């Protein structure tokens, strides 16, 4: 059978040879028995004294966490990633200081809609996140299987998750409220091109891309800084499922990612990545045609080659999945001096989003759990007493700053950078921004006659449930994206109609 | 369309000629603008002084609350339930006070395995909760689809559900584990044949029955008591899915329940049940064969005829689901004065795991929420203030017991009932309780040939993922409830390996 | 005896003539006894079945909610503030819209140092809180006892804190940390000079100023804005305790504020405070000698008269202390179209900081208590399903923004007010501010020479427990303050040295 | 100075010779700056991407934990314990397996009444915990400084502590309420002769006993069994405060018992503390006068002499003090094979209550955190996956038990003591219990003359608050006890009154 059948059997094989351990109690108390309790007679109630039952069933009562708001459903695995070529021109970061360096990695994907055991097989954008155990800390790069987003705005992202998630009153999935918002938002026309095309639909988790889709800025040893975009592509190919193909998978396995990835992992094949840069200058940033840190917009390959940095690769499976993955906290603000924010609205939300949620789910002191903590650099600091705080609280050392008595002081190197902004603060409307270029030049230019008939087929598949106000919106948008799309939709629309 | 797909537009239906009302903050400060954060100019960071943006955000990241131990998926209901016949010699109940009594009731169907958001239609035994909403307080009646149960030890509750649930390491189904489990508890062989058997998948929710399962005890106005156990029987006639149907329905509707019990409940084709009692006098509790509070056993027809008490009807679809199904609180230990607990271990187990769940999952103060709020009875106690508290917290009252001011003192007439055992208090071993009798007479008596033949078919469906011992072993104990039924078993287990 | 003395005899004389209430669980269900457990006979150990001793002590384990991390300590109270001049020509908040206005308001007086449970008579800065229930939502005004604070950096206030309180590894009160931190902040000499002046411990909570100390900004009807400072001044006139009374008293109440709060409230002698403005114009601002934003800075009276707008009145004690003072919940953030955030770089910091704790504190849902509860306005928002929501979940409602089904629109007069700055964004060190005027001013204009004595015994009697050089360096700043002041220190350092 | 005065010095002195570390965040990245916030401009508005502050504040809005329910204020130590007689005749234990054994101990020292922050020495029972960790797990001893309590039913202890804790509705200390709930119980009339006697107020921590006052029960290596209790006595001689010296204290130092503790402790004056045990035998149970498990009893010294065992050493501050004392739970659930329970009613009701506080205070997972966890022992058992799990959650194992596949196995050698007990399962009333007759031996031979003024001075002192008709039952109820008792304090009352 398949490792991931033949999981537990492998543990009986590893542990032979060994006494089976003595069960005991939460608090190291050996126990009497496990397959019965304390009774009055034969046919008695049972006592309070029977303390094992009660301690077990209280530590039951409590085994689960409030799942994600988003990205329930996740597969995760560990490995190095390793450089091949010199980008210390561009930062400072100690993960880029010379070739040769191997730095740890966890890695997971999610689907953003589906909850906690629902099927993985569905049109949905997966999340692709990847955490680095840096010498300097941790570094969170949270990215997508697309390399753009819906929206622009960071204030309308409960509202699209609420669409996108199930109905308030009947606790069903509703394509209505999906279609509503979209047709609502035209912003998002570029990235539902790419959600029902061909890639929409991975070939479980190692036969997609994963794009950062995020304008960093990169800071070298001079202070000089540049604005740039992280990709990786796979070394396995582009795969993608037929909506037949994974149709029937959503029924035949509903965790077809997760056994895939695994099964790959203990079979020896291991996955690989390999890491580019796009890279854009301050004047370029000027005289860009469109709003160059705008989420919905791409960076044209011709102008912006690709650079290579170095390759991920997955060598171990999780020892415990709740652990390993339902306990990872990935926080786009964990960037290591060398690695900074710019003024992209969408960067700018996440950086306060992300923390709060984690105190939320996990814990106050979520960063003390070994799979969040950063053992490959000294934590000290003037952070203090929190709820289930698992460390030796850094002992009695002085817990206020500044004082005088050679307690730990700021390291004046990993300063920020300053650029002046002009204008007024004030809110400024984007709804007024371009949103048919791009999509245009995606349509006409990327995809080929049966792939715009395939894509045209599953648009209007999806959108034959929407009321007709909704629908008319809908092809009025695609219409305005160009006129053989509209054509096209409305057709396969009055055929489902 | 449907109810369940129009159910938006009703409500603007609903809500027409009234104007759209002013979007404020949760603190009723009316908000400028939800479409854009405040920006230093048009390509600037964000402001930390844009208040509604955090406020949302923050309180975005808190939307979701640890799902159930068990039962995660759900479907709710209101209704009603009217008596029919007089028992009051049997209870002293105010839900059983006279003729024509309508108590209002909230019900709730769920699955035990499948966690929030799997497909609904899988051979898993479904839950079937009530609450009547009882003069004097509430009281849950927490059923099963089945009279029996897996098990007779609560002890063995957390161990089972961790085999039912997914790996720990692999974090997939594993067969193994639940046949494992199963084979080494000889006890289960019964409600196996129950699980694996046509009734196992039933039509929706509207076409199943629900058994109370436990053997209460009932207690009069005279003082004398009577064993008994709850049941009620569907009026749309028991129906059943196919293997082939279910399997469709799963890709098809991962949430074909909700959806068929909404558009019923909007339809105007109300649900009844039937509620009957079967009654047990303490000298045949004395006589009985079996252990008469066996979880496992069932009491034979012939000799305990069903007693005709009232009807439930729901008429009333959740008003919001979260609010109504997701924060429902049954305890097994709210029961009436004249409804009392037995010498049953599960139930016993049972009325302490409850509550210590329902202050983990909701809140300490979980019996504050309206949907959980005795309204038709009056709270006054001394307890006192805990974290989020909604009520007045009773005011000044004296808030201790006894005291000589006036305050809240006991009802000397609710006294709990007395009886007598005899033997020491210590662990008894029930692994050698009968395990073949009441299986056999379910095989030889209840079920026909083509029956027979599909419930072996399904066994062997799902018993061809195991080991080869563990095969032996299930095999084992079939052939020891009977050879005809162990025989095909094998046959058919050779024909898949 | 006095009311506080004779409160629950008081209920008593309330509920005569009314016969006893029952006592029942949480779940309304009546009691038997609440005198004695169940057990096995006379000596026998207790049964699981006794649920209401269960349920009992598992509410009375969660009577405890975290304190606050700061003003633990507290007594509250209610009234209504009243307007009596027209300031239309600077604000459009409902509050102050015409001459005549009732508006409810919540108060707590607090200790920035003590925990729940100290001696109130110490010398710490009081905490005034107030809390308008305006038409359009709450309104939070949390001011200090003083007009300034002791640091003006936001990233410095946990620090700071951690000064104030106990020391990490003995757990006690430490000067020395104080002194420290004091001595190397040279920017709080000012505030020192108010916290061991005479008023530093006030009588009670009627004989205390309160100040706003935020630099706010009124915006008009107009659209015109100018920057203010709120005052409310008490009509007992200011009084104060020795340092001996308030040593007597500390032993003999510990609770002395709280206590004539309370005899006063309930006595009919009602406090009562006078509600001024201080208010300044663009150009002022632009011409100002120091930061007007600073918070340790103080605008000179003759410049910048005091104008009259309301008073406050305290006519309602707490019905129960726990509910309408242990789980109120004041947010700077909270403030109504017509009184806007400034630049004040501490404003913003509390901005964010307050929410976060209230959500940790009493939960995710804290503004639906009745106390916190908006109820003099409508909530309509696209905030939804939360741990422990008491309401009725807005109900079916569209919740997602924006749509089309006549959901909550934005409204577009309660948009913000825009102003341009200029200058790089980077880090500004504020430690080269002026911090020797104003404190000379206050110390040679505003004290007699009794109470220069006074102050200067005060400060040595607190600095006697320092380390020499920490000694050496506060004497240092406040030689730097001015010759007599440090020489006087100095002095009455060696006569305790 | 005293050590407690330069505790953070002789870090200083301890780090002398090394260089100062790198101040970082949470997750290991080397900051900037921590004196100034990012701003746009001088005088500008905070950024969002200012992720330190944001981080910072966040976490300092954390630091604080729900306090205990009761014995909030808190002093602990470290040390071992040591054996010096042989009791394998009468337990099993590791912790007595031979003469030289050195098993690690932690001890904490609290007030039952004082909240976090008040004035120690206060006259209030004084609660003794001690925690060993035997090499089977670990056993927790939770002891009061008397020998004694003020109930016998564990359903009365919420109601107890409401009363000695702070009003409802004014939320000060009512001496009404305490003699109102002390005069209707009598069974505390004993108790309270200890509470308000010369040894009510212990010298700090280190001049008083500590009596375990729980009828526990041994079983030897043969099975049998014998009931018995803990005693320890201090060596360095008992010691008690004059009502003004504590008075005194109160204000000059609120905290003079970690203060004396912790300056022992680093002064190198080993406190030690001797353990003793009294044995009876079953007959003598059954023969015994009283009720032998009633917690309001003593047992004569000549008819139960006492029995060396070993003593305590406390040889370690905490070297942080949140951590360590804080953190730490006492279950005395925690009983390892050798020490069992009995029949007292309090310590059945306790099993049960205090994990239930444990894991709402600390979190579900409180047993991983290191001053908590068995480190002397191996934990191996079938509890997975829960909130802020800090360990490897025991890696891929089997989680369901029984299996087949060499599993964690029960140990057959640990089972409990049976014993048979007689009569029917009902609600005794304890209420017309013996409440003169030790309380008459306690007066008139332990007590001399003078120590008989100054407690009937203390009473009445302490009794002068209450209302007329409360005073009368509370001297009843003493006259009952005795008639120069009762005729003392009532002519003290006359006086007073
Ligand atoms: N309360 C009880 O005692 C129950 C007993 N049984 C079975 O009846 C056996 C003999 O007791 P007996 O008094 O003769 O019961 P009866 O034969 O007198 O009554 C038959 C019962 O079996 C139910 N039943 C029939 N087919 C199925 C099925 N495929 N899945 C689930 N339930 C089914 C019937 O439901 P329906 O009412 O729709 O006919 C009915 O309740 C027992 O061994 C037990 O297995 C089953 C359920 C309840």
């Amino acid at each position: 059978r398949d490792p991931a059948s033949d999981q537990m059997q492998h543990w009986k094989e590893q542990r032979a040879a060994q006494k089976a351990d003595v069960l005991t109690t939460g608090a190291g108390n050996p126990v009497g028995d496990k397959l019965n309790v304390i009774t009055v007679g034969p046919r008695g109630p049972l006592l309070v004294q029977d303390v094992v039952f009660t301690d077990e069933m209280a530590h039951f009562d409590r085994e689960r966490i409030p799942e994600r708001v988003v990205h329930a459903k996740g597969a995760g695995a560990f490995g190095y990633f390793e450089v091949t070529h010199d980008i210390t021109k561009y930062s400072k970061a100690k993960v880029f200081e010379h070739i040769g360096k191997k730095t740890p990695i966890a890695v997971r994907f999610s689907t953003v809609a589906g909850e906690s055991g629902s099927a993985d097989t569905v049109r949905d954008p997966r999340g692709f996140a990847v955490k680095f155990y840096t010498e300097d800390g941790n570094w969170d790069l949270v990215g997508n299987n697309t390399p753009i987003f819906f929206i622009r705005d960071p204030i309308l992202f409960p509202s699209f998750i609420h669409s996108q998630k199930r109905n308030p009153q009947t606790h069903l999935k509703d394509p209505d409220m999906v279609w509503d918002f979209w047709s609502l938002r035209p912003e998002s026309l570029h990235q539902v091109s790419f959600l029902f095309s061909d890639r929409g639909i991975p070939d479980g988790h190692r036969h997609m891309n994963g794009y950062g889709s995020h304008t960093f800025k990169l800071v070298n040893a001079n202070g000089e800084a540049v604005y740039c975009k992280f990709h990786y592509k796979t070394d396995q190919g582009i795969k993608n499922l037929s909506v037949e193909d994974a149709a029937r998978l959503s029924q035949e396995d509903p965790d077809y990612g997760i056994r895939d990835l695994f099964n790959a992992i203990a079979t020896g094949k291991y996955p690989s990545w390999t890491f580019y840069i796009q890279v854009m200058t301050f004047n370029q940033a000027e005289t860009f045609p469109f709003n160059p840190f705008d989420l919905t917009k791409v960076w044209p390959h011709k102008d912006y080659p690709l650079i290579p940095v170095g390759k991920l690769v997955l060598n171990r499976n999780p020892v415990n999945y709740f652990a390993e993955v339902e306990q990872i906290a990935f926080d786009p603000s964990n960037m290591p001096p060398g690695i900074e924010a710019s003024p992209d609205k969408m960067l700018q939300g996440r950086l306060f989003a992300y923390p709060d949620t984690h105190r939320h789910r996990l814990g106050p002191n979520y960063l003390h759990i070994p799979v969040n903590c950063p053992y490959r650099a000294r934590v000290a600091n003037y952070q203090r007493d929190g709820p289930m705080c698992m460390q030796d609280n850094q002992g009695g050392a002085p817990n206020y700053y500044p004082n005088s008595f050679g307690a730990p002081e700021q390291q004046p190197s990993a300063l920020e950078h300053s650029i002046q902004y002009s204008g007024e603060v004030r809110r400024f409307n984007t709804a007024n921004d371009d949103n048919v270029t791009q999509v245009r030049a995606f349509y006409v230019n990327v995809l080929n006659e049966e792939q715009r008939k395939r894509l045209c087929e599953n648009i209007a598949g999806h959108l034959k449930d929407a009321q007709i106000f909704i629908q008319k919106k809908a092809v009025k948008n695609f219409t305005e994206v160009h006129p053989d799309y509209g054509s096209h939709i409305q057709a396969l629309l009055d055929k489902y109609n």
